[PDB]
């Protein structure tokens, strides 16, 4: 990377958006979420990608609930409506950096 | 703002490539700068940003020159070819996640 602090902080924001973006259309497992944020192009650890689940869901963007499945319990994820919300506020932000840079 | 951190994290990420965009086009002083980016929609300080411009030079992707014109010292600053080559990855990086997340 020529610009790794650029890259540093564009991940975070991607990721965030990812976050949303997969909560969205499917509850997810943090297993399943650092496997597919992988298969996206992220390096994400459980260390990262926890902290920020918490506070997505203190932001009450997502909800968290322990669910018993098949005798054994484990954290569901999913977006909120202020989350989706969100997501679209999100979306559109990207979308109007995209059009600023990519075209004095 | 639904999601604060969100805009507070990618506004950090659209000021640099706004930069570095602006200053690949031509030489750009940083009051300047300043206005140029609320014009897009940035809320931006001299305080915040010159740290910024600063920061981007001694990453070497920028580089400043005092001039002294009409009576008045003044620092411009352009890319350097690590910033064009910045440039480039950080456009392609936004590329991709445009296509991506526009289900």
């Amino acid at each position: 990377a020529m610009d790794p602090e650029f890259m540093r902080e564009f991940q975070r924001a991607a990721v965030r958006l990812h976050i949303l973006h997969h909560a969205a259309d499917n509850e997810v497992h943090g297993a399943w979420l650092t496997q597919e944020l992988s298969r996206h192009g992220y390096r994400v650890s459980p260390g990262t990608l926890y902290p920020t689940l918490h506070r997505l869901e203190a932001d009450g963007l997502l909800v968290s609930e322990q669910r018993v499945v098949d005798g054994r319990a484990r954290r569901v994820y999913r977006a909120t409506p202020a989350g989706r919300a969100a997501l679209t506020e999100d979306r559109r932000a990207l979308e109007e950096l995209a059009r600023e840079v990519l075209g004095h």
